[PDB]
């Protein structure tokens, strides 16, 4: 009678830790969700060919509004196993969740997998350097998300980069792009012109991390807005005071433009 | 010719992904380094025996000084695999390695794993919150680094979380403690007297991310500074202020008492 929230890695099923996958293969009951993140390099039929169990995807109603009328109940007489993308409580809210199965008296347990938001350090930028982090959201209708503005603002002051989290619906199998999130940046910038994001901002790619040749790419706005990343998922960072080093792993690694190799001390 | 970054996980040998070790056991030469962190729950002929290799350990000097004299020349003419403890890259000095591998010819490709930048996300505290990271230093003769304090107290100041690594001695294999972290800190606070770290300062501590049972333990510091938070490492995060459902999940699963339900959110 227990439950195990264990992430399935960056890009394909084996992305996932041999841990999580000997638990998983002796799991009764296995349940998923791919909405909190994309796996490009996989399928529902790969990780279940894998796992050697069908799997039953849940929507993000099934999660949020029925884990336990859905999962919890299996838990009490099964061992149960809940697959997402990623690392299972980075950037979700399903850490909430294990509050429910104790209230349910279920035990859970949580395997980690690879995460974006570790990743990163692929981009050649000091981990340690990041700042607070924030999400780019689709406008809906007449509401227009720009929190993450600020965010970038903060840190920069403070010569921290910031980690961009791209929107993504599912359903609607809808995944934001480094170049939306590039346009949304600049229609912020123009109508509260703090001088954050403009077409002179040096920014960082990485797509489809978790593949073995994910793109990574730094450079100015004005050139990568309009320049084809490969298909999702993306991040979009946004560099603070770079190091020397950072730079040049930037340049080497990340085709910036040699001229990002003079700091600005 | 190719160069495998791989991650080896969190805490034991079964925390490598599925993917790294497929790609370890296809290599003709694997090296590893346990100087920037151990796998406290595993051994080497433990992750040698799984990886049906024999791996040569390498030092802090052979991988920074004489990387491209041991690693890469081997790497030119066969498939080599370069074994860190949690997620490639993300040891501040790691990314340079890639730009020695492009100047010797060689290519080479990322294999990530969860790290503990990730894995924190089972405290419970939401990501997008964390802030610039440090690391806790033993003073040493003349030498008193207060920097992390610092790093503290430009994150609460901003509501965000500050992720604490705490000093090791991986050839010694000494570990310092939560504990002694605390007692560090108050002694900072002692000099600097900025009401960043005092006895009523809210702090969590994760000890054996990875395994399946980590200690999660969260409170004042007044209460911790003296409890035994089991077997190193230890990692230490001083939260800002919480979100309601932090500060549940802190109480509900980290056994925070219920005071913080009121005082820090
Ligand atoms: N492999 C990948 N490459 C690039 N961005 C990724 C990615 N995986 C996740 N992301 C980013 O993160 C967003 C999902 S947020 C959920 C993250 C997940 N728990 C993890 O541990 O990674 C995506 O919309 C995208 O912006
Ligand atoms: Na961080």
């Amino acid at each position: 009678m227990v439950l195990y929230f264990i992430g399935l890695g960056l890009y394909d099923e084996r992305d996932i830790t041999c841990k999580g996958l000997e638990i998983a293969k002796k799991c009764d009951y296995v349940f998923a969700e791919f909405y909190t993140s994309l796996m490009a390099g996989t399928t529902l039929g790969r990780i279940q060919k894998l796992i050697g169990k069908e799997i039953r995807v849940l929507s993000r109603e099934d999660v949020e509004l029925n884990f336990e009328n859905i999962v919890l109940p299996l838990a009490k007489e099964n061992d149960v196993a809940f697959l997402t993308p990623g690392d299972p409580l980075v950037a979700t809210t399903h850490a909430e969740l294990r509050i429910r199965a104790k209230r349910a008296g279920v035990e859970s347990y949580v395997i980690h997998a690879p995460s974006i938001y570790s990743a990163v350090g692929i981009t050649g930028l000091h981990i340690y350097k990041f700042g607070k982090s924030a999400t780019v959201a689709y406008p809906e209708g007449n509401w227009f998300p720009t929190s993450y503005y600020d965010v970038i603002k903060e840190n920069a002051e403070r010569g921290l980069h910031t980690l961009l989290f791209l929107d993504i619906k599912a359903e609607k199998r809808m995944y934001m792009t480094a170049n939306e999130a590039m346009e949304l940046l600049l229609k912020v910038e123009d109508m509260k012109k703090g001088g954050v994001f403009t077409d002179d901002t040096l920014v960082v790619v990485l797509a489809r991390a978790g593949s073995l040749n994910p793109t990574i790419r730094a450079g100015y706005v004005k050139d990568l807005i309009r320049e084809d990343f490969g298909d999702p998922p993306h991040i979009l960072i946004v560099p603070g005071k770079l190091h020397i080093v950072e730079a040049e792993y930037l340049v080497e690694i990340a085709g910036a433009p040699r001229e990002i190799l003079r700091v600005n001390v």
